[PDB]
């Protein structure tokens, strides 16, 4: 039983499952799908170790209930990347069968409605949304099962409390259906203490277990010596070559073995100065003073939209490398899939690898216990250490942690602590947006059938305030209340189709009303203005700078500025020499200056030693300011208000892209992001039609130019060949017209 | 070789031309059609009465210049009634033969393109831009010929200058092309005086012929006496029944002899006098106190937009009517199309009609020499006696012009008078819109060269200025000087796409560019306030009721009127008691608020009683504003303004039609102008696609209720049937869909 063909699956997919070097089922896995009456209808929680299969039973479940009962299945990831990486493997696996997945991913939309898809790989912002879009305007017949990943996200956490909101609601709505079962959740998640309590909060059938594919050791380090978890002393340490912490050496014994080490570090400048310092050993230490594939990564790399760095020219060719946030997401990609096929060996990388891909290595290495000036949270260490060992080739997996001095006390808490548990983070603007995304959903409206709700969600299932939110919403005319039932209005059917928080809204309604009366049109600063998300912590922003930024401005930038509240007289003025909401303009001000060029194609490396924040900070601004775009869009539809829709209908698409309206057309192909519809453009195809019926051979030549074998990079698909991407952006534009009419 | 089968025709066109009743060819035409080298390449010039069948030479000529060489012929016509009416003679003659005709007659263009088109009904003002945009980007091979209608116009006239400019600019191209013909010069007028010095502008054969298919005996009343033309009494007059002037017996004694009468009246409060009394004397001397087709006529103006006039309630059932400009477009079409089929039997018409569309009659009678304060023009004369004789069934033709004691010196003047010879109309407007059409072009740089042009216009060819026109177009910098030779700019490539005065370009620029920093979106106010084309001569206008207009407006249209320069101090209060610039700005804020309810979709009925305007001068209006529209959306994009193009891209169809944005997609099909898709708007078909899938039987009884057996009127149909018009909606929009994809 413990076979893969011998459970009920699709030729194709068991085929591509061989492909993928999955065709062992682990003990744990089988039990898990034979936990009764599981598989039939009721949801279902299980808990497993990072690498120990997880996604495997999954993907046996909604594969089950697809071919059984024909629903739309949901798949929830917490992350963009890791979002866009599963609904590509799922993509991959099922082809052949039928199943059209596509994914909800923040900036980017299905062209295909959700009727004609059948998985939907979405993230948890944008899955709240489509499961509000289902229970507005009662299409909830389609859906058959919401798969969750990462289920400890819904504690503290910036979005997990909207998994909490999307569950309890669909929880709700199951038990008041029923006033084996329509709409099956089954979760993963770390070794969550509770999770009994989380698996009776949707009553289902729990089943942890620890099973790892390899054991995994983690130590501690102590001068010359090596301590295991439990105060042990486990390996004499001794220093091979170097030029007490020896942090290059832990690199070089696994480098002697034919494997591969990531050396996770605190800050990003600490990853250049360690990169660096490793790559500069490997001339003494191996010299005295594959390669082919590994110039490869160089080249691709090369002609990237933002070149080579200048830190990665002289670490990459070596094995030794750096990836963190400041780096570029194209970047990101080409270092982390050099270590997929171990063209890199070192990766001095930052915490946000922690919850990226699945990145295995045969040893990890921390260098400090102190993360920013705070102990690292236990929760990452699990997921750092998580990543020790690959399954099927190395025989086991280290961790190792560097303490010193009084720190190693905080160091060996982790070792010997567990993750902590699970909260609700439930006035509270949480709560405020969980009255809102029934009642004007039309779900529930008499009080007592809310306070029903009221104890369905996940603070009640643990074992006032949720009265308080209907009077916080009655107040800002968000919900009218009637003989009580309460009704949404035009607000209120704008904030929760827009999918936006209630907090935000109110200023949003008022920012956009004062809007009413003075607006320019002559450059896109004032709508780009009112797309601009926030200054949160996107960069630090310079004052001096913003002093050449205002004056260099024309004479409408600066009238752009006036009409929005912004002052000439204190403008990066007063700000040197040493208000809340006026604070919170200037900064959004300088959000949409760096929004105007990124619309405007101004290249990155420009726009780096211009506005003095990287690469990195910067697409985490447009790929989020896209989404913005695509919520203020939707907003002002459902507030009636068709003549700014127009203006902003195109400005999420220019953004996600940092493209022109000329290439709005264009780009509708997945092939060129920002640079290969402008040199394509510039060969006279000025729109995605006659580009379709574009010669073959002819726009090889094209695309072979403008540089700043596998060598063009693409989204999702590694690298590839010139000839193989050329060839395939007219088959793609040929499906594209085709389905579109 | 009088016979139409004799001449090479096509099997379909000559059978359609047996079915319309034409089968015989006059001497003259044959003659004009072999006067000698004409037919192979030469332009021709020819003048013939009114009804001597003047369109059919045309017709011959464009087919044989057709189906000889296959080249885009143009077929240029003065009104856009009389345009319409020319396109849908030409397609239910073309229909089989391949020829794809459409015209561009100001707001409607065709859907497909140019190229795909044949021939182009085209009135004078879409001509020249069509024209213009052929020459720009080196289109000229498709053009193969002109048809031009009543050269004469090209005097003192609102437009002719236009059709001077198009064929001077024609001529010249082929002049310089040279440096038989590739573009042949077709038109037919009046018996022009100087005729000879406007065929030798063209250098084209003249043939001048006076035949008649009825003789036409025009005739001045003296008391109860007739008098001829040359001071001769030719008949005794005596009256039959009249409950001096006697104008109610000419009717009279023709309605007994069983024939139609058209009397022609100086203004239109003159005209619903006049067709009332003679209604009222219909049931005295006819009852002494076809019926079953005469209330059809009335039960189509029953559920017209409009519904039916007061005045026309008592005088339509008896062949008694009126119509003049006050009336609705579309009961003008009625009440027309009810005299070409003989139910009405006198129309109590105004000067509008004259140069309306073919109308004949046995009898026509002018009440005053005297129309509007002034006397009579000749030219109106002579086409307001050419509409007397039907062809093939009314013997003779006669013409009473009525005159009163000293005004009869100047009534027989008139009789014996003569059409004056055309003119020039050329710093002027028509000289620099017309140097301006060339260099934009690039046709012509050089000083020498533009002044080769300068003797190809009519000016010129009838036997300084020309200098000074570029001198004021450099100040201005429409056209800038390098060495002399003139380049376009910005602003001067702009002026010539849109086809707009360069007089009026200078001022829309720099209102326009007063929309840069302050513009309003929640109405449509300031957005329709930029495309209203001026106060002109459309209506009165009534201060007090703007006194009630300025206070009941919103808080946010007063926000409109003080961001273009509108005052609420002086605003409908100091013209009680009692700037030229500032008083064409109020006018011009009184006629957007019109067109804001016009396009609100409010009733006619309502919008006439509420701004005093009649659904004559409203429609007068909105078919003008809806082209302003066109012109000031292509103004934008070569002056590259993607802003406010996108949100006057959609105001042309907006006032055109008269709808909101949710019938845009609705309204493309032509059986609904503005009624027929809000009723089936609101049976849940909210857009063209699915109305093309509608069922057949289900739109039947939609159409059938919502009334304000060929009741239903069809924009260039006529009448028809509720049947016949349903099904033709989705047949209509099946091709619709299928030709756009
Ligand atoms: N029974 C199995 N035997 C061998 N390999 C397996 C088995 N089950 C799953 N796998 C694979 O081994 C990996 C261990 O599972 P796991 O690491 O939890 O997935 P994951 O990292 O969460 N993938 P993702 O959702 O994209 O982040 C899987 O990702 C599969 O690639
Ligand atoms: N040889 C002919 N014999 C009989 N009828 C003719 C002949 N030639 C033309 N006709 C018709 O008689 C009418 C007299 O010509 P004419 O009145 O000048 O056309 P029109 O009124 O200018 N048509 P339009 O261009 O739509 O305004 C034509 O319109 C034809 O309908």
């Amino acid at each position: 039983k413990l076979l893969l063909a011998n459970w009920g699956l699709p030729k194709a997919v068991l085929e591509k499952y061989h492909s993928f070097g999955v065709k062992k089922m682990f003990e744990w896995q089988a039990e898990c799908l034979l936990l009764g009456q599981v598989l039939e209808g009721k949801n279902l929680v299980y808990s497993a170790p990072t690498s120990a299969g997880k996604t495997l039973v999954a993907e046996l479940l909604i594969l089950k209930r697809v071919l059984e009962m024909r629903k739309k299945a949901l798949f929830i990831l917490p992350f963009v990347s890791v979002a866009k990486e599963k609904k590509y493997y799922l993509q991959s696996l099922f082809q052949e069968v039928g199943i059209k997945v596509d994914g909800y991913m923040g900036s980017t939309s299905p062209s295909r409605h959700f009727s004609s898809l059948d998985i939907a790989v979405c993230t948890i912002e944008r899955a709240n949304g489509l499961i509000n879009r289902l229970i507005e305007e009662n299409k909830m017949d389609l859906l058959g099962m919401v798969v969750v990943d990462e289920l400890h996200m819904l504690g503290d956490s910036h979005r997990g409390y909207l998994l909490e909101l999307l569950l309890t609601k669909i929880c709700y709505i199951t038990r008041k259906s029923a006033s084996s079962n329509a709409v099956q959740i089954v979760g993963m998640s770390a070794t969550l203490p509770n999770l009994e309590l989380v698996a009776s909060w949707l009553n289902a059938e729990l089943y942890h277990t620890d099973f790892r594919p390899v054991p995994l050791l983690e130590s501690v380090k102590v001068g010359n010596s090596i301590y295991d978890s439990s105060m042990k002393l486990v390996r004499e340490f001794e220093p091979m070559l170097q030029v007490e912490d020896h942090v290059v050496s832990l690199c070089y014994e696994t480098i002697c073995d034919n494997h591969s080490v990531l050396l996770f570090c605190p800050s990003k400048k600490w990853c250049e100065k360690l990169a660096d310092i490793i790559a500069r050993e490997f001339y003494n230490l191996h010299h005295q003073a594959e390669q082919k594939e590994l110039l490869e990564v160089m080249d691709q790399l090369r002609r990237l939209p933002s070149g080579l760095d200048s830190v990665l020219q002289k670490t990459v060719p070596w094995g030794v490398a750096f990836h963190h946030a400041g780096l570029t997401f194209e970047e990101r990609d080409i270092i982390e899939g050099a270590f997929r096929q171990g063209l890199i060996r070192v990766l001095a990388a930052t915490s946000t690898l922690s919850s990226g891909v699945n990145l295995p290595a045969r040893r990890v290495i921390i260098r400090t216990p102190i993360f920013g000036g705070r102990p690292l949270d236990i929760l990452t260490y699990k997921q750092m250490v998580g990543r020790a060992g690959r399954k099927g080739v190395d025989t086991v997996g280290e961790s190792i942690l560097i303490c010193k001095n009084s720190e190693k006390s905080k160091g060996i808490a982790l070792l010997q602590g567990s993750l902590k548990p699970v909260r609700s983070c439930l006035v509270t603007g949480s709560m405020i947006r969980a009255i809102l995304e029934i009642i004007v959903g039309g779900v529930a409206s008499t009080s007592q059938d809310m306070h029903t709700y009221a104890a369905c969600t996940f603070l009640a299932a643990s074992m006032g305030a949720i009265e308080a939110c209907v009077m916080w919403l009655l107040e800002n005319e968000f919900i009218q209340s009637t003989e009580k039932v309460y009704h949404p209005t035009h607000l209120g059917s704008a904030t929760l189709s827009s999918s936006l928080s209630p907090a935000d809204t109110l200023d949003i309604f008022a920012d956009l009303q004062r809007a009413m009366k003075g607006f320019v049109l002559e450059n896109d600063l004032h709508i780009l203005y009112l797309v601009t998300p926030m200054f949160e912590d996107w960069t630090t922003i310079d004052w001096y700078r913003f002093f050449c930024l205002w004056e260099k401005l024309p004479t409408s930038m600066k009238r752009v500025a006036e009409l929005v509240g912004v002052e000439e007289g204190f403008l990066a003025r007063c700000v040197k020499g040493k208000q809340h909401r006026q604070m919170a303009i200037h900064k959004r001000f300088f959000t949409s200056l760096v929004l105007l060029d990124l619309i405007s194609e101004v290249p990155l490396r420009e726009i780096n030693q211009k506005y003095g924040c990287n690469r990195g900070q910067i697409q985490s601004l447009q790929q989020s300011a896209a989404v913005y775009a695509g919520m203020i869009t939707v907003f002002s539809n459902r507030l009636g208000w068709h003549n700014m829709e127009l203006l902003l209908s195109q400005f999420q698409k220019r953004l996600t892209f940092g493209i022109q309206r000329e290439l709005c057309d264009l780009v509708r192909v997945s092939l060129l992001n920002a640079q290969r519809a402008r040199v394509l453009y510039a060969s006279g195809f000025h729109t995605v039609a006659d580009l379709a019926r574009a010669n073959i051979v002819e726009v090889e030549v094209i695309l072979k130019n403008a540089v700043p074998m596998r060598t063009i990079w693409v989204t999702g698909r590694k690298g590839l060949t010139e000839r193989e991407a050329a060839a395939l952006i007219v088959e793609e534009a040929r499906m594209i017209l085709q389905q579109d009419l």
